[PDB]
């Protein structure tokens, strides 16, 4: 197991413009194209990001680039970020993947405010980080993926994945 496979059993693979669980505009392996409800402007976005006029629809080459793309923006996000960078390097390999999946689902931004998890993940408290993780929005709108993100955060293993 590593990141593209965690995060390809995570988000899917869909070839197709679809909705994701929070009913944005999407397509690939998680790639959002926008917040817009107006279908026009994400084929726009989409046209935009593949560089041809897509109607919609990718292959599985082009879909596989645009996660190369944004798995690599989300670690790069994260080794930009005052708050996310110390706590990221001072965890294992297995746990910083768990890291990249949240910052991929949820977005720089939103991981940075996570205060209290952040501090306890950084003191390899992981019962208690795994207790704070779990008491949120995030939790409670993805319970399926967010159990085994926090797994992963609990334990530094891929058993969530087998």
């Amino acid at each position: 197991m590593n990141i593209f496979e965690m995060l390809r059993i995570d988000e899917g693979l869909r070839l197709k413009i679809y909705k994701d669980t929070e009913g944005y505009y999407t397509i690939g392996i998680g790639h959002l194209l926008t917040k817009s409800p107006s279908l026009n402007a994400a084929k726009s976005e989409l046209d935009k990001a593949i560089g041809r006029n897509c109607n919609g629809v990718i292959t599985k080459d082009e879909a596989e680039k645009l996660f190369n793309q944004d798995v690599d923006a989300a670690v790069r996000g994260i080794l930009r970020n005052a708050k996310l960078k110390p706590v990221y390097d001072s965890l294992d390999a297995v746990r910083r993947c768990a890291a990249i999946n949240q910052v991929f689902q949820m977005g720089e931004t939103g991981v940075a405010g996570f205060t209290n998890s952040l501090r306890m993940l950084q003191q390899k408290r992981w019962d208690e980080a795994a207790v704070n993780l779990a008491k949120s929005r995030w939790y409670n709108q993805t319970p399926n993926r967010a159990k085994r993100v926090i797994t992963t955060f609990r334990t530094g293993t891929w058993d969530a994945y087998k």
